[PDB]
Order: C-alpha cells, then structure tokens, then sequence
C-alpha cells in the first residue's frame, strides 16, 4: 500500500473531480499533514508555473513521475494545441499519474510511457513524431537526470532554447548533474531553493537553457 | 566620469527613443562590453519580470537604484494604476535613473526621492500617503538590506503577501540579511541563483514573502 497510492486515494475522496486545482489541493494537503512532502504549492509548484508562463512550450516532456502531482501542475496550464508527454519507468508510478491525471480531467493533455527513458527517448522521433522539445521536466529519479540529459542531447531532441527544468536538486545531490550543465556552455542555467519559513532548503530546482550544441 | 553617466550616455547615443525594450538593451549590451556586468536581462531582468507577472503588484517600491536599469525594467510591466517609487541615497544615481527613465518614456510610472532609506521610509505613510506596499525591491546598496527591511515592518508598511526582491544577495554576502529573513517566520523565501552559461553565479536573489508578525 505505496504513498503514492494513499494520495490517489486521498485525492479522489476530497479533491473536486476534473478541477485541476483542487486536486493539486488536496495532493499538498494530504503531504504536507503526513510530512511527506511540504507545501509543494509553494515550495516547487509556483516555480514550475512561473517557467510554464514564461516559455509557453508547445512540447513538454515529462520524465519521471511520482503520483502525478507535477503533471497536473504542468498539464492544466497549457494551452490547445499544447501537450505534455510523460515518462516513468515504475509502472505503479506511472499508473497513478494517470489516474491523478483523470481524476483532474486532464487526461486527454498527457501520453503516458511507462518505461525506461534509455529506451524510450530514443524513439520519440521515431515513433512519436518529435522532432524537438520545447521543455523538459526532470523529475523523480535524480541518477537519471545527467543520462537523460546526454542522451537528448544525442537523439537531437534539444534545440536552442529548450528549457530543462529538473526538481530535487539540492546539493550535494545530482552532482554529476549540477557540475555538467553549470561547467557547459549548451546550458544557461538559474538555480531555485525553495526554504519556505525557515532556513533549509526545502526543495532545490535547475533551470538550464539548452544554447545548442 | 562616472559608469552610470557613461552608461546613460550610451543609451542616450544608442537606444530607440521612448523605448523600454530598447533602452534596457542599450543597458545589457554596454554593460556586457565593458564587462561591468554579464547579461543582466538574463542574470537579474528576466526574473525581475518573473516576480513583477507572478505578483502583480499595484505599488512597488524600490531602495536603491545605480543607473535606472532596474526601474526600466519594473516599470515597463506596470499597468495603469499600478506605480514604482525609487529611493536612492545617491544624488547623481538618483538623477542618472530619473534621465533614463526619461528616455524609456516611463517618468510617469515613477516618483524618484533622493535621499536615505532610514529617513524617508517613515514618511512613506504620512508624507506619501501609503499604507502598503505590494513589492519592494532592495538594489544598489546591500548593506542596506536588512535595516530596511526592518525599518519597513517597524514602519507597518508591510503586509501578508509583500513581496521583497533583493539582488545581489550572493553568499557569502549579506549573511545577516539573508539569516534574518530566511530564520524568520515572517518570510517565506526563495532563492535565485543565475549562472548564465558558467560555472559560477553570475548574480544572485531572494524574495522573501512578509508572512506577518
Ligand atoms: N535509475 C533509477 N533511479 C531507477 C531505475 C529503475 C527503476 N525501476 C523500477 O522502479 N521498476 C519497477 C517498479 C515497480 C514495479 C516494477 C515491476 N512491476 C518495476 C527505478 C529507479
Ligand atoms: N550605506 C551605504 N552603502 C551608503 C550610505 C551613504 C551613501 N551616500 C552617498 O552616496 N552620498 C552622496 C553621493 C554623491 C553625492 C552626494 C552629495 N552631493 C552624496 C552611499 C552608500
Ligand atoms: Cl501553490
Ligand atoms: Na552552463
Ligand atoms: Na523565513
């Protein structure tokens, strides 16, 4: 019985069906009370919005979902013609995003691709009629960030401007993956801590700016 | 002759007239050449301009200003209605700022008041007829940060939601300002690190959100 089950769950007795925000409501809520996670709201949600808004990406890429919580943040602020896909090698994982995501009645925004993104990015030109992404969400598993990085990179799916955006970066976590697009010229990069009320970083995100190659 | 009057003049030579953008560019573009600051629209405008959307507020007020670059910036997104007030201790950065937003056209979005932060904040209310502020933006002088902050609470002049925006907060400057605001319960606080394409932080933010007393 995950967490991220008891969430779904918790959401889908509280939150109000198809509103995005109450179910990004009720998700915050429920963390937060059990210190799971706390005030995702503030801590990393307003930051995903205020990089939403400012590139208006027509292609997202999501790789790595928990419970969806990230996807409906992204998913309800794009606009039609917009659309987010994700990835999420754990297939519980992925499930329950979809679930998350229906539930918020969002569902017809999002393609779910539940497996590894070693194997699946390479085959978003291919099979899935990328040509290049316009944003990147990096989420969840943090030892994925740096490879996913470069194999974008490789597949050509990157372009000038192409803004990654991965979460939980917090020193000395995804070293690899600070020090890479930090130390890069490909990356123009902004560095968000979140500290809430008091002094540690609740949660860290990166924001690096693909410059091409 | 001074950086910022050799900056104005630049701008004076070189920007579009009655041009914002423009004129912001001029900034940015000498700024760069001179290596007197790196990509200030990417390092600090940008997400200036992040804060200035995500907000909305209808009183900014400003401590401190250099050249007006800052005061182009924020008063470029301000509707009717909405307007800036700028200190600045400095009586030619003062006036550099007052000429630059002359040219930007952007004079009556702004009151410019000469003189020390101390000794005008407690006449905002009284003499100036505020009673909050939605946003303040400490700049220029970063010794100043924390006693203004202080003074502007003491002074009631914060409310629950006031946005405070300080740049050049970069560790391991302002160590007090940034323990004070970040222990305190009244703000909650985000951090902005800018590398630009470097390894190195190039400028360095903090908003910190009056949570009250
Ligand atoms: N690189 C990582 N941090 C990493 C790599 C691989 C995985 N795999 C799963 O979670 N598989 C899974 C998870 C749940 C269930 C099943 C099988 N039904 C498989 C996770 C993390
Ligand atoms: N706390 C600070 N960092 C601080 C305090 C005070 C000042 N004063 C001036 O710049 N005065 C000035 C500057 C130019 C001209 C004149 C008077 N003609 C006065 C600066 C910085
Ligand atoms: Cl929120
Ligand atoms: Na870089
Ligand atoms: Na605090």
């Amino acid at each position: 019985d995950t967490k991220e089950q008891r969430i779904l769950r918790y959401v889908q007795q509280n939150a109000k069906p198809g509103d995005p925000q109450s179910v990004l409501e009720a998700i915050d809520t429920y963390c937060t009370q059990k210190e799971w996670a706390m005030n995702v709201g503030d801590a990393k949600g307003q930051i995903m919005d205020a990089v939403i808004r400012e590139y208006s990406p027509s292609l997202v890429l999501e790789l790595g979902a928990y419970c969806g919580y990230s996807a409906v943040r992204m998913a309800r602020l794009l606009q039609p013609g917009a659309r987010l896909l994700t990835m999420e090698i754990n297939p519980d994982c992925a499930a329950i995003t979809q679930q998350m995501l229906n539930f918020a009645g969002l569902q017809d925004k999002v393609t779910i691709l539940n497996g590894a993104s070693q194997d699946l990015i390479p085959q978003l030109k291919k099979k899935y009629d990328v040509d290049t992404l316009d944003m990147v969400f990096l989420d969840h598993w943090k030892d994925r960030y740096l490879p996913d990085t470069l194999l974008l990179e490789k597949c050509g799916l990157l372009r000038k401007g192409t803004v990654l955006l991965a979460d939980n970066v917090i020193v000395p976590g995804t070293p690899d993956f600070l020090a890479y697009v930090r130390g890069s010229s490909s990356f123009e990069c902004t560095h968000y801590s979140s500290y809430l009320e008091y002094m540690k970083v609740v949660d860290g995100l990166e924001k690096a700016i693909y410059q091409g190659p």
